[PDB]
């Protein structure tokens, strides 16, 4: 079996045959075969343009990963928590971190699902830790100087340092066991409990019109008021939320009617199970045929329409049903699944590029995937800082990364152990570069660990500028390392 | 052919003969020779004494560049900017850019004269670009904080990035054809036209006693009150001040009199064109005879005295001429030349003393030459920033260099193509240093483009300090590469 | 001679005897043999406990250095500066310089005693210079912005650059002769004379109750109003404060009584020479017997008792004697030792821990030596900056390092020539690390010499942040070189 990477070394007349014949050049998950499109569907003379197109497509995927994370997933989780009566301070501390880090967890899980992309997963995590800590955080200090809380900052930086050192020693060991993932999850739950306890101690011391309006994502007044760039962003974004409202239910506890749309939701009780079945595991469960006569999707649709009719005739348009909260549960699950699908696509695209340009997995993980996953963090944090809440944004800038690393690594490793029935996940370090990446992350923390206390916790513009220059130097070192300029 | 450095290894009796017989030991800068003075006129026992005189001489040039920029160049540029109602951005983009780039265009053209020198032609350009965009910009920001104009800054940086990318692609391809040269020229013309159009759109939206007192640069009352050191400094500055006042007109718009000094101005109307003629390219045109009967300087004198007589008959003593502002242009142009020669002499100092020192070739064709080319830009920009025009200097910091890159590459390649009768000019990459320079320039541009908008266009001192640190890192990288300790 | 690290691989029975006979396992300058304690006094099963106990001891040491500098060293230095009417620059250049530089010189002499360690000594000197000139200066500027004096700063930086370049060329030649050492000493003498002359030119242009109250470190009024945790902190600080009060006299010009406690000062007049003699070279001079009949300690006790009795009978309790400021000198000198010894202990702990963790000596030999050797400076400079004298500490950050380099190198070389009866001392360059350290020192000096004057001598936080980033880059380069990432 010849390796996929040799494809660029063969004649153009045999590229299609080699791609079609090599099991390695086939991806186990996804809807599109990108390598086939690169080497068979398009002529070789148009090879560069196609790659550019892919990049554009890749960017669009990340946009989806933003919207589903911000407008449907996070509000559904917030409604679920409000059903459990959680405090506002805990919400401000955590929910933004969950909303910003869900794409990171799903991308890491998809990457760890296959050994060949395993090196991508770590490259997705540490690189993000290098970015959000250096650029985004620094950006906040540039936009609005403020005074940072001492004790929460020290706690967050200590927990992040502990997590980073644990992952460093795990990488040095070259393997991840089941007990290690369980310890990661236990450490995260310990951190959450510690945050709760410390906060407590500190505090103590016609139907057609409603469907047309609900399915309309264009607020005409706001769209008219916005500038040209915002108009372009909104028009580019319209199909994504159109599909999302169409398929994903959202429950908002802040609304007196709880976003009750009786016929829209009655249609959704049929739509959501169908998309769930047809999308789970790339639809493999969808075409499974029961007893050799009836496919699953047909009986799923029948049960869904029966339930929708029962609910529609059993409820009224004025008063939401007593079981309205269960909708959010559905509005949770499918939403997460949607993100998963998008995540898978992104990973596949990156792998394809690794075949074409003969690039290492770590370089792709720390450059493209990190930026794509952190664009949502950057937008949310900059918006929060500009609106007059820099303390919350800066606190989240360190709170979310710990949750990202711990939950992503632990859950991905746990699911890989459970699914493959293997006792261990093998981490193969892709040469020297990975070590450099880890080193960079640690150094950044050290800078903060010295810079913030030395300023008496009054963060200024120079701190952000220095962090930005540090990130530029880090990218300089990475670029030198990749192209083989420095080599043992 | 023996290297000129071998002068040091030869016997003291044969050094002068070797210098005389070897054309390579002749000054590339030209004008006053220095090596002949060191090795022929001065005995070796007097050579250490001789050495003291040149260092002192060197410092004197740094005084001249200090005076000409302080009293003649910058006030004339300010008068030109005020007279035409130009904004600071456009004036820095065109006039200060031409004045700063004349030595660089000349050096780039003469270097691009041959196929072997072609690799080096690009490296000096990139080094000068990096130095100007980093150190001069940082100094301007540190000395005087200011608010930059968003749209002109974005336009300038975008055009600079496009030009740098085009030059990088040209280097990667390894050849420059006719189409590339005409494309460079057309791009520069398009940039100038776009600047003009945007500016217009924004806008729409006894006599002998007088001569004697004018020719005196010394004020007796202030001289008496000055300290002994200050008196000595004034005495040292007196000769160059007198010569500049005799040679270079200055028009100060804010004073009502606008420096209208009639007899001195009539004298300048005839001496300044003579200075231009006998200074351009070391007087080659000055020695030229038209048909062997009338020399060029004679015709220049005739035209100058005709104009002087016309002004004498058509102008009065106490009322300014309505076309006085045009005189400023002349005072600008000569002043630029008064800079260039001085700068050249500085180089002719460093290069000469170095042969006795035995400085390495690899480091010089890249450090001394770029610094010598950009010393005029540094002096002019710092003097302008100190006086209270930071915006013009900051805009010129990009305008001069975009002009330099575009017009230098295009005009030099086109002239070489025409003279050599070739279809293309081959480009050789002389090691990793050119690629390092290009990467450094690109990364500096990226850092500026990210940092400046993030600061809400308020350029503080932290930005300048970070730029200085970035230049230190760049010099670290280039010094590491030159020694070969970082091998490909 | 087996490595001391092999103590880990041996059986628990013979580890103590291995520590006993192996000379490399014993520390020459410490009071306590930590390795002997861990491997002999404590059973192996309690080995982790000892480690954590040492950690606690380490922390307690950081408390002593916290108190001695805060209450005894800095007030005495301020009293000396005020009494002699010395400007902050001069006092920081001289007195704080010797106080911070004594342990360097001692370590440099010890290292230069063995010719094989000459390169290690010069590398340690360069590393200490880099650390003090970068990190200490940055922290000093961040903690308290100030306006530095122009002429003293320029003079100090020029002298330091000259010294660094002279050491560089001496290292490049590979030998240091007697003439070089005499030149170093003469240069230091010239520097001191120049400082003094320039300063002159500028200037011209019952007893029992009082003993109990004085020796009581507890203020009951502040004792009652304080919190439980700070009560524990005060209880912990009580013994060292009592010992320091008994040993170190304090003169405070800001108090009406000038901190005059006649019986306590009379007793200190006896105690201070006693403790000085008993700590100098661990009491070797104390055990010395003059002619085999009278020991030195008895003689100094008799002299101190006579002087104390004379002073007691010659002064009253109400008024302090005119020579009271002389006491400050004593209160200065002893305090310095009480810092130095403490610093030594910290090192003798860390090295021991390095034996347990098998840390590679590669990094420790130059870097770890510098941090333990400079910790006293760092403490003194930060404490002085916090109390309101940033200029003195900032000037010390250059004057003291000049003192270290010049005097250490000159005295070590001169002593080696005199002792060994040779004519030169041969310096072997041990790899690229020494060159990297020297180049980093030169680059930091150049960056400071460029940035500070451009800043108009107004030192703000951006300068310190940039210096810290520079140090992080320097440690990055050092780590890259030591690991063999870059091959020559
Ligand atoms: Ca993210
Ligand atoms: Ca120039
Ligand atoms: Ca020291």
């Amino acid at each position: 079996m010849a390796d996929c990477r040799a494809v660029c070394s063969l004649n153009t007349s045999d590229r299609c045959d080699f791609v079609k014949r090599n099991p390695d050049c086939h991806s186990e998950g996804g809807y599109l075969d990108y390598l086939k499109g690169i080497f068979c569907y398009f002529p070789p003379n148009l090879l560069p343009l196609a790659i550019t197109l892919y990049v554009f497509w890749l960017l669009y995927l990340f946009l989806i990963l933003g919207v589903t994370a911000a407008k449907f997933f996070c509000p559904n989780l917030s409604a679920i928590s409000t059903s459990l009566k959680l405090s506002h301070n805990v919400a401000g501390v955590t929910f933004l971190a969950f909303g910003n880090g869900a794409p990171d967890i799903f991308s890491a899980l998809v990457a760890f699902s296959d050994p060949r992309t395993a090196g991508l997963a770590i490259g997705a995590l540490f690189g993000a830790g290098v970015l959000v800590t250096t650029v985004v955080a620094g950006g906040i200090t540039i936009l609005r100087p403020f005074m940072a809380a001492s004790r929460p900052f020290l706690r967050d930086i200590t927990f992040y340092m502990v997590a980073v050192f644990l992952t460093f020693t795990a990488l040095y060991l070259g393997r991840i066991t089941l007990v290690w993932a369980l310890g990661y999850l236990g450490l995260y739950v310990f951190y959450v409990v510690t945050v709760i306890i410390c906060t407590w101690v500190y505090q103590r011391q016609t139907t057609g019109q409603i469907l047309l309006q609900a399915l309309n994502p264009l607020d005409y007044r706001k769209w008219r008021t916005q500038s040209i760039s915002c108009k372009l962003l909104k028009v580019a974004k319209l199909p994504v939320e159109f599909l999302l409202l169409l398929t994903v239910p959202v429950v908002d506890p802040d609304k007196d009617d709880r976003n009750w749309k009786r016929p829209l939701n009655c249609l959704q009780l049929v739509i959501s199970p169908l998309v769930l079945v047809l999308t789970l595991q790339s639809g493999v469960y969808g075409i499974y045929e029961i007893g050799g006569l009836l496919p699953v999707w047909a009986v799923v649709v029948i049960v869904g329409t029966a339930l929708a009719s029962v609910t529609f005739f059993a409820t009224s348009n004025s008063e939401p049903p007593r079981l309205h909260w269960l909708f959010a549960f559905l509005g949770f699950l499918t939403s997460a699944l949607w993100i998963n699908a998008a995540a898978t696509e992104v990973v596949n695209i990156l792998r394809s590029l690794g075949v074409v340009f003969r690039l290492s997995n770590t370089v792709l993980g720390l450059t493209l995937l990190a930026w794509g996953n952190s664009i949502g963090d950057a937008f949310s944090d900059f918006t929060l800082a500009r609106q007059g809440y820099p303390r919350m944004a800066f606190s989240a800038c360190f709170g979310g990364i710990i949750f990202n690393i711990l939950v992503g690594v632990g859950l991905g490793c746990l699911l890989q152990i459970v699914r493959s029935h293997a006792s261990e996940v093998k981490l193969e370090p892709d040469g020297l570069l990975v070590w450099v990446l880890a080193s960079a992350l640690g150094l950044s923390l050290v800078f903060s660990l010295v810079s913030v206390p030395l300023q008496c916790f009054q963060l200024s513009k120079a701190y952000g500028l220095c962090l930005l220059l540090f990130y530029i130097c880090f990218i300089v070192v990475v670029l030198l390392t990749e192209f083989g300029v420095i080599h043992l």
